């Protein structure tokens, strides 16, 4: 069949929807990352369109193969993920110029996809892939619109809530591009501090962690919040903390940017385009990482 063209080399990992292998294309000679999803007509159309969603900071979708009750997604191969790099950099920290380069690149990736009205909806360090040159790329872009974001993965692993926007947690059915800015803000904070910003272990724990740092949202900061489906007037009313406490020793340009990425109101939250123009990026460079 179709899959006799790919030689499996090694197992990379386990995604939300299926297993990912390093593989060799026998006809072209290319080394690829092959995602195998066990199987929907609408999903096939939506995923096939992602072959056109091409940008240097988006993991290249080389092909989509629907065969034998399975969907194979053939991706470009990269060295490792940001999670491994952050774990490896725990003692010393990722240098600020490299954090800045990576955030700048990821914002370009978001600005591109958002310009075509495609959301990621499940950004997290495991979906950010790096090479030895200094590039970083977003993996799994567009798969959430095709399949949804489940509670558990295909292996029953808990899908993390740590990067989930508060509008999603409060039960908004209609997600804007702002949900990805929220997630990337949380990732930015984690790179700087070497600890997850909001490591919640349930929906309410996630919400209350957000509230304990940013203040419990009300009608002043977020018009309509008190009418949202999963909003309860019984939520405790926590005061907002200073960003100087949350992400030390990050400078005022970095804190300004982060604060705008974590605005409660999706309509007030900074866009990817606007974030690229932020003064934080005035001295941005492209360093080569220690991998
Ligand atoms: O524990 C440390 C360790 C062990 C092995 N590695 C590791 C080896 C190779 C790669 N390269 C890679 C992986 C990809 N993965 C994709 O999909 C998954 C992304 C996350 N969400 C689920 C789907 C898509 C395209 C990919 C392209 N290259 C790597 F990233 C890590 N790291």
């Amino acid at each position: 069949g179709a899959m006799e063209n790919f030689q499996k080399v090694e197992k990379i990992g386990e995604g939300t929807y299926g297993v990912v292998y390093k593989a060799r294309n026998k006809l072209t000679g290319e080394v690829v990352a092959l995602k195998k999803i066990r199987l929907p007509s609408t999903a096939i159309r939506e995923i096939s369109l992602l072959k056109e969603l091409n940008h240097p900071n988006i993991v290249k979708l080389l092909d989509v193969i629907h065969t034998e009750n399975k969907l194979y997604l053939v991706f470009e191969f990269l060295h490792q993920d940001l999670k491994k790099f952050m774990d490896a950099s725990a003692l010393t920290g990722i240098p600020l110029p490299l954090i800045k380069s990576y955030l700048f690149q990821l914002l370009q990736g978001l600005a591109f996809c958002h310009s075509h009205r495609v959301l990621h909806r499940d950004l997290k360090p495991q979906n950010l892939l790096i090479n030895t040159e200094g590039a970083i790329k977003l993996a799994d872009f567009g798969l959430a619109r095709a399949f949804g974001v489940p509670v558990r993965t295909y292996t029953h692993e808990v899908v993390t809530l740590w990067y989930r926007a508060p509008e999603i947690l409060l039960g908004c059915k209609y997600y804007s591009t702002a949900v990805d800015i929220w997630s990337l803000g949380c990732i930015f904070a984690e790179m700087v501090t070497r600890r997850a910003l909001f490591p919640g272990d349930s929906e309410i724990d996630q919400l209350f962690r957000i509230f304990r740092t940013l203040g419990t949202p009300d009608e002043v900061v977020w018009p309509g919040v008190t009418s949202m489906p999963d909003y309860k007037p019984s939520f405790p009313k926590w005061a907002r903390q200073d960003f100087s406490k949350v992400v030390p020793p990050l400078d005022e340009d970095g804190r300004s940017l982060l604060s705008q990425m974590l605005h409660y109101d999706p309509n007030k939250r900074i866009s990817a385009k606007a974030a690229l123009a932020h003064p934080f990026f005035q001295d941005v460079t492209k360093p080569v990482p220690h991998l």
